[PDB]
């Protein structure tokens, strides 16, 4: 089996910015998820190969996790929050459609998602 190439994390010619959202999604977002019990399964793309999943690609076309976002985070790879929140989003929901319900992967993002929803609802304005 094959996996694909990992999400891109650095493009020259995307405009980006450093705005207060973005340092908080960083700061505070992204750290609070990293350091959890249960981030590990997220901190890295989903290796099919090595984990046996031979459909996971076949079923999950737009692949997302932490360790994308936190170098997307880190090299300033995003114009605006709503792309980074929308990353976290799009982690999350393809856990829920690759895995059976009830999973412990699934309790695993439940429990960094609830985390996740807290700490955006104090988005910084501006
Ligand atoms: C997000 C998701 O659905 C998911 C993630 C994992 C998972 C991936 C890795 C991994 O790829 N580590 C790379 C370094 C080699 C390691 C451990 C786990 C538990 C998983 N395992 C079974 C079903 C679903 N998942």
């Amino acid at each position: 089996s094959m996996n694909p190439p990992p999400p891109e994390t650095s493009n020259p010619n995307k405009p980006k910015r450093q705005t207060n959202q973005l340092q908080y999604l960083l700061r505070v977002v992204l750290k609070t998820l990293w350091k959890h019990q249960f981030a590990w399964p997220f901190q890295q793309p989903v290796d099919a190969v090595k984990l046996n999943l031979p459909d996971y690609y076949k079923i999950i076309k737009t692949p997302m996790d932490m360790g994308t976002i936190k170098k997307r985070l880190e090299n300033n790879y995003y114009w605006n929050a709503q792309e980074c929140i929308q990353d976290f989003n799009t982690m999350f929901t393809n856990c829920y459609i690759y895995n059976k319900p009830g999973d412990d992967i699934v309790l695993m993002a439940e429990a960094l998602e609830k985390l996740f929803l807290q700490k955006i609802n104090e988005l910084p304005t501006e």
